[PDB]
């Protein structure tokens, strides 16, 4: 079992409903960027976005709490809610900070499966994040809330967010505060990346990153992260900036739950 | 109609006293300048100015704390009552700084309708203010309290605070955060606007600006602004500083909830 | 439908873990006896009981925090869970006296999709039960926590706890507290059931009562409730003290869910 | 002027919600007799008996929790909405026991424009109601919230609940402990209840009681009741249990807001 | 193992210390009778016996904080510590009263690694107990604190005490209300007995009793409840009020961890 | 009339402490200069200079907690006590940094009448005092205790502190955030002072600065001052510092509570 | 004995669990470096190196509690476990900054024996440490939980952070301020260390420091400190990064707990 070695009947309840049964894997679609980068093509009609991705295969999605209380459907199929704790923006006089938003408590009353919180490791005054992550921790294992960590080396002087060792540092730093789950990026290269799933306690699900140039080439990055050990991904743009968002999310799910090869997933693409 | 989503019965009952049943749209009268700016032309006498646009068919009026205690009528058309929670001051060493200095307790036990707050994304250390939006969403979510973000993009390095994508970047945060409703500048044009309120969730009401030149341009910015899609406005200095406050809100009011023309409008202003 | 003015996310949410999306009904097998009764047949293995139950339609099961830490499928059919926070035992001097014994709360903190409470009204003191649904209702409204009120009209003065009356009267009782879900005895006939039906506000889930002679006379009063109005049914001893629990649970679904006749629900039955 | 010693902006400001400014009285429709009775004529189609009272110019409705999330229309004319916080049933081993079984704070965050308690002065152990009473005027005044205070005098010592002297008494024991406004039997004749009024610092409506046989005993009730000083009228079944439910009131709109006398009004029910 | 369904870290590890590793089974030596009785016979002397016990076998001692903060040896075998919680004496009007004279946090700053709690279901107002059981099992839970449900079917309408159904009812009663492990008095047969263990989900511990007879009868009856499926004895005065504390704990010790017999056991006492 | 739109029964009774009934004026000595300057000429025996000041005619003075505990007396004339709350010394690295040192709690335990605060509107992170009133505004709001918001416009960037424009601002500034009365410096010229009382809609008391040479320079500024609107002074300095304390507050009374002219007034020096 | 004076019985129990009853000294191994520095030899497998270290006759571990969730066993010999409070990591843009980032409470309820938290004195702000020290120190009063303070000087302006009078100044803070027992550097030599040890009123604990060239040096380096006084030694990568694990810790286990000679040690060490 995934994880199997959490004492917490209720973060066990709640992960069931985020995580495949059979394969043990997971596919989120982050909707967050609303609060960092403003409306973007995908994320105006939520609704619209979320019912699809839903019926494409994704598992749960990662919205604020703002925006629940509109993009509620309760139509087709149900996917997982998680509600992002952490706050920020570009047009900020400093992009790198994050502040807590929103409360554990509220995303539990609205119904939410899991919360999640961002940390830029190496940024100003990161320190008050690590204490952030620290006290939210406390406060998920009291509620049975599961704890997303997003983990990354950001900072004024880190050169490479996706160097190895610093990815594989910021995921344990996540797994060692209390999170139950570490969201962060793909090193490259599936020796590297294998290093940072096996030094990180917990489960490790990777971001897409920016839309990709050929749907081969961000399909084969998920093959590869999961070939290296990953327990899932966290597709936003890539998946929602898609002209077939349906097909797309098909294509990630099939790679995920599957095992499915690339060229395989790559023909539900369609048109 | 308006708030489809809205799931709280209290903050639907309160809303029903700012916005008007029939058109679904408002016209709010913010008069907090005394503490951002001092004493100045037509806040002199609240009471006064209070059921001028009050007696000129204004849904409701803002204002702060320390003034709805004096500023009682008990005549003249029933307004609603908005109360704000920032604060700031030009002559402060900083402008753009804003801090909570009135609970939403305070508000509710005075029989405010709503409350407000004000955030100028882009600023020093604004990141703070997310957090208090953000807080502040939740608390109102619990009292039934409906919430107007007034979401503005200001800071060092932003010179053009009415930029198309900067407005409807802030607008987004607002919703994002929990707000009901969003105040914020027009950019200028239908088209751009159209776009800040189509990518924000909630209701868009727009600011009137400093006092203009001539009431044909004024009326003219309204007119194209709710064309727009805005779901009412929010004038201070354009009308109670206005030679025929009662008149001047008339036109306003003729626009908003009669969707008439500038030129029919005008008529109403009897000077 | 069923449920379109409850406007609370966190309650929706939950409460489509309880009911079925197509019949908008409930199978609701109790599983509470140990405290009032004691080990008794069928509830010896309990995660037996529960797993049978499940792999065969049930959509929630009833318990008390001190079990559900105990019997977890986790392998099978999802069933909702209601954690039940009223104690009261056979053996004390005063059957009827029901107390709080776990709170809303920890039912969260557990997972739960829901709470229930059993108020005997027309007990001694019963008064204090009033008091417990009151002021429960409200944490659940906080919670966003979906409450049933097990409303039984029961005490020194009260010869039938069936009388259509009394029953109508309490299942009233318990809507008008803040209840969301009521359970309740069935009258006998189809026409006075069909009055505490319309006469309480909210969907009234019907109890099975102890053992009936036959599966025919049990299978039709179901039938029958359904056909009075009944959002469901929630069953204990007739169900897990059966030959064939997977069976009879099957023939309860049909009639329920399918509106399926009872000819065609008998076979259900195993035997 | 009615309200003159109120020095609570909040309460004020709820108030002129329930009364009406010209004639300073007010018409409130009792419907929790749901919680004392069970399912009564009138009361089983909420939406429908609220909308009609409102049609008939009736200022406010008294409801419960429960009952609010099915009472919300933004259909025609608003109505003032008084939550009731008290609970006691005929069924109960002790029908005069009256218990605290909503908060005001849950009041005030669904919108609710007053609170009202019941107290049966001179049941057993009634001090426990005083301490309530005492104890939620204070929470009142805090929150700004109007309370009214429902004093009868009923317990086992009392032949006649309408003696003028015990009424009188009830009366000034509610106002005494902090209600705002005060609900009681009117006690036969014009002279008697006079004293009662006079005898109460706060404004007091009076009850209508059961169904008295004909409109005219009825309607000269409330006239005889309004010419003895009553600030308004409480009334439920009268009114609800009527044929004309939508005339009925508006002879007793006629008689309260208009001082029309029994003549005029009775052309107001169309039978 | 003993606790596979016990999901709590803390609870595990604090377990660990009144249960055997090889053999999963726990002889605990209660000295509370200080409350109840007063001084007897073996209780004089606390550290004295608490050491020699200590030195046959004994896994944990339970005691009132007031005895706890006393005998403290520093030398011996250590031995776990159990906090009793309840109080009661015979001198009582009402012997078979029981109230909580100390509180979970108490215990566990005292470093102790479970507490206990006596309820006797059936006696006046039992239901109190109930409660009392039910939240305090809650905070033993958020503390991480083994709670040791002692639970005997003691009143005025209950001759025989031990009673099979009874007994299981009252087991069954502590695991349902959240206990980890429940205390209980031997019911005569290893057959009946067998049903009070299977019919309750928690581990079942053996009470002693008065002083039985001989070293034989005794020791018998504690093969036989091990036999049935005891999880391990609880004996006061068969062992504290023994002529050799040492030697009749490694009796007890010999049959309860090693499965000996009564006659290679007796070979333990030194007479 | 004065206090008019104020709505606190605990306010108007604390008020009538430090106001005139007839002249509706009042006389406050400050005497806190003991923090920001250290023992001071007429500062060094407060129970001196508190008797005396009592004589000539004072209705209050204005101490900090610690010095109350000294300046307490009984044996004369009876004034109002007004317990200070904010911090700052001028041997402070930042002299214009004021904090606050007292609760409005331990305020009215000491029996004071009421409380007053600070703020240096153009300091270094003055917005941080903004709060502090705002929140201070509220907490004397709840205890019914006069709040006396003394504003100065002092920064960096303002060499003119008695400016008509930012002293005016400053007024209005607490007024705005809920003072009671509003302490500032006298602008110079009558007319521009009546802008600051016109613009602020609270009473407003002016402060009489450093000794000026002259007498009839001093008693001419208050006199002008009360013509212009004052609702009464606050010197301290000019009156503490004097030779003939009893007889130049004798003149400050005869002027503010008697209208007299600045000639009948030197009259009352006798030295 | 060593822990005489202490009178906290809490701290006592708890202390008995990583001290070692004989010797009264204490072999702590930390493993917490997984925050600081991020996956680094032997820290991978947790549960590796955490049982092959208990094994050895270590007897406590220390972890932040993310990493207690999941390094956990029901076998082998059983070893005290630390839970450390403080964060900050090396990608840090302040390394030597260190934060709270767990609670007390949470350590207790998690089943530890002992918190620990870190001191860079000398650093920026690092009076905010103090304070944390000191407020963590009474929470752990109140818990009777014992506190590890691991003082070191580290900061701007100090070269030789092994300095004997900063190191023996940083010791006497620690135990100043409420720790029961101190960790921190060896100053190089047995005469200045012995100089720590007298001047520090707690117990001292020896860090290792980094992996030695030899295991003879680093034998030797333990050998002198205990002889200078050391009640312990707490060695991290000196033990789970050399070869043989278990043998090293033995070594480690003779020289402290048998007095044993390096050499005699250093033949448990295996190739």
């Amino acid at each position: 079992e995934l994880f199997k070695d959490i004492k917490n009947l209720g973060k066990l309840v709640r992960l069931e409903r985020i995580f495949n049964r059979e394969s043990e894997k997971t596919v989120i679609v982050p909707m967050d960027h609303g609060v960092s980068n403003g409306p973007i093509k995908g994320l105006i009609d939520i609704r619209k976005t979320v019912n699809d991705v839903a019926e494409g295969g994704a598992n749960a999605v990662l919205l604020h709490k703002g925006i629940v209380r509109h993009g509620h459907r309760g139509y087709g199929k149900d996917v997982g809610l998680i509600i992002h704790l952490s706050g920020g923006t570009a047009i900020s006089p400093n992009p790198l900070k994050k502040v807590i938003v929103t409360t554990v408590e509220e995303a539990i009353r609205m119904g939410a499966d899991a919360v999640s919180i961002h940390v830029n490791v190496g940024s100003d005054e990161d320190w008050e994040a690590y204490r952030d992550l620290g006290m939210i921790a406390e406060t998920c294992e009291y509620w049975g809330m599961p704890l997303i960590a997003m983990m990354y080396p950001r900072g004024k002087h880190i050169q490479n967010e996706r160097d190895p060792e610093l990815v594989a540092h910021a995921a344990r730093l996540g797994a060692e505060l209390g999170a139950d789950i570490v969201k962060t990026s793909y090193t490259g290269d599936i020796d590297s990346f294998r290093d940072v799933v096996k030094g990180c306690p917990a489960p490790v699900v990777v971001a897409g990153g920016p839309k990709t140039n050929t749907d081969e080439e961000f399909l084969q990055m998920i093959k590869d992260a999961m070939e290296a050990g990953a327990a899932g991904v966290a597709v936003g743009r890539n998946i929602f900036q898609h002209d077939d968002v349906v097909g797309i999310t098909r294509a990630v799910c099939k790679i995920v739950h599957e095992n499915a090869d690339v060229e395989e997933a790559l023909k539900e693409i369609r048109k």
